[PDB]
């Protein structure tokens, strides 16, 4: 078998990307974030504390014949920026453009944060990451693709984010008219639960590629690209007037400035962000200080290859037993 859904940003800036998703029976089609850094799918609901939604569609269990209460199953979950939600379990039939999986975990929120209150957009989370990091207690539960995977054509997802632009999730099938070149494939370490890997260097615009390596997570729920402090100051000393700002909480630059592209290194190719990806605009409306898209890792413990980094690629999450990352330019 074989899924294809197209992903549309959020709003003008790229902050997140929503993907439908059918739950249940007949279907309840909610628009989740796609998430390749954690391992929940879990949404808003008729169970989440009603102040703490606002627009979202929600899924009501009671209302599908084939939802099933996963009895005594709780869950809870706090990403990387501050955000979290909890809640209980019922299993139901979820479907991703096509592509069906029966018994799928669904994580009903009972609570969540501010930050997923206030993006109306966004139904919930369908986690992308290794089943290892599930929140699930006392039994942990396995991702959609991880339920997939057998019955998958190859045992693979593909992200194809687009700039300012819709792109497309594809299970089960590399689509070859979809990256230009080849796909680079590299390593990747499955000990902390992400999709992890060293990215062999980088470069700042025209200049010369440095050779070094750079531990770090593909992380399609992330919106930015934080990497060492070290890289990150050597990029946007290229941009006039550019700084760190401890109030704004990242660097700013002047609205007026035109970025310098930002390359990576997967393996001996190279990826090659364009500066207007690292774009993310007025810091508050009306400002000319304009919020940076490459961000310092340090604090957080990992570099993050988010969404800034991800768009620039066609990438590959091949799950077969021996898991490895591709990326393509395109
Ligand atoms: C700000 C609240 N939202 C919705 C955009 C989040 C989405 C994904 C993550 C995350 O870290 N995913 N890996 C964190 C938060």
């Amino acid at each position: 078998s074989t899924g294809s859904a197209t992903t549309t940003p959020i709003d003008s800036l790229d902050d997140a990307y929503i993907t439908p998703v059918q739950i249940g029976t007949p279907a309840q089609t909610l628009n989740l974030d796609f998430d390749t850094g954690s391992s929940d799918l879990w949404v808003f609901s008729s169970e989440t504390t009603a102040s703490e939604v606002d627009g979202q569609t929600i899924y009501t269990p009671s209302k599908s014949t084939t939802a099933k209460l996963l009895s005594g199953a709780t869950w809870s979950i706090s990403y990387g920026d501050g955000s979290s939600s909890s809640g209980d379990v019922y299993t139901d039939t979820v479907s991703v453009g096509g592509l069906t999986v029966t018994g799928q975990a669904v994580e009903s929120a009972k609570k969540v944060s501010s930050s997923f209150t206030e993006d109306s957009t966004i139904d919930g989370l369908l986690g992308l990451a290794f089943s290892t990091l599930n929140t699930v207690s006392p039994t942990q539960q396995k991702t959609f693709f991880d339920n997939a995977k057998a019955s998958l054509d190859s045992p693979v997802f593909t992200a194809d984010l687009g700039y300012h632009a819709p792109g497309t999730y594809n299970f089960g099938f590399i689509d070859t008219t979809a990256y230009t070149g080849s796909i680079t494939y590299t390593a990747v370490s499955t000990k902390q639960g992400f999709w992890e890997w060293t990215s062999t260097g980088y470069a700042v615009g025209s200049g010369t590629f440095k050779s070094t390596s750079i531990d770090g997570i593909a992380d399609t729920g992330t919106t930015l690209l934080y990497l060492p402090a070290t890289v990150v100051s050597a990029y946007w000393a290229q941009v006039s007037g550019a700084k760190s700002s401890s109030s704004v909480g990242g660097y700013v630059f002047p609205c007026s400035a035109t970025l310098p592209s930002f390359t990576f290194g997967v393996g001996s190719a190279r990826i090659v962000i364009p500066g207007d990806y690292i774009d993310f605009g007025p810091i508050s409306t009306g400002s000319s200080s304009c919020f940076g898209g490459i961000q310092s890792s340090a604090g957080i413990g990992i570099n993050i290859f988010g969404d800034v980094a991800l768009k620039a690629a066609f990438v590959v999450f091949n799950g077969a037993t021996t898991p490895t990352l591709g990326f393509a330019s395109k």
